[PDB]
């Protein structure tokens, strides 16, 4: 397993816009188009991305492009933020799958602002922060996805994707 699959399985793949669990148009495995609520605003950022006039439709292998930059630029996100590197510089390599997925779901913003869990991951307090990473709206919001990285964090295994 890698991040890679891991995420695969979390996003899922779809070639034709669609929205996601907040309601925003999204295309592929889990690409963000835009949060606006028009669709035409969605299909020009689209092929925006791609390179061409879409129609909202794109292949397997222009959705996995995608997803390729996407991971880099999370991973990227977390190492020039000066309060993640630290944290994720700590972490083992499984952990640090669990990490980008985070960020990838939420953004550099949005994990960003989960200081406690932050340090509790740094001191590898796993079951503590596992505790206080549930406590949240991503939690509330996505649960069976948040057990699954919350329990990737506790374990250091990738038990919750077998
Ligand atoms: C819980 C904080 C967000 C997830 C995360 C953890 C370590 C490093 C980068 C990102
Ligand atoms: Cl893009
Ligand atoms: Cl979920």
């Amino acid at each position: 397993m890698n991040i890679f699959e891991m995420l695969r399985i979390d996003e899922g793949l779809r070639l034709k816009i669609y929205k996601d669990t907040e309601g925003y148009y999204t295309i592929g495995i889990g690409h963000l188009l835009t949060k606006s609520p028009s669709l035409n605003a969605a299909k020009s950022e689209l092929d925006k991305a791609i390179g061409r006039n879409t129609n909202g439709v794109i292949t397997k292998d222009e959705a996995e492009k995608l997803f390729n930059q996407d991971v880099d630029a999370a991973v990227r996100g977390i190492l020039r933020n000066a309060k993640l590197k630290p944290v994720y510089d700590s972490l083992d390599a499984v952990r640090r799958a669990a990490a980008i997925n985070m960020v990838f779901q939420m953004g550099e913003t949005g994990v960003a602002g989960f200081t406690n869990s932050l340090r509790m991951l740094q001191q590898k307090r796993w079951d503590e922060a596992a505790v206080n990473l549930a406590k949240s709206r991503w939690y509330n919001q996505t649960p069976n996805r948040a057990k699954r990285v919350i329990t990737t964090f506790r374990t250091g295994t990738w038990d919750a994707y077998k």
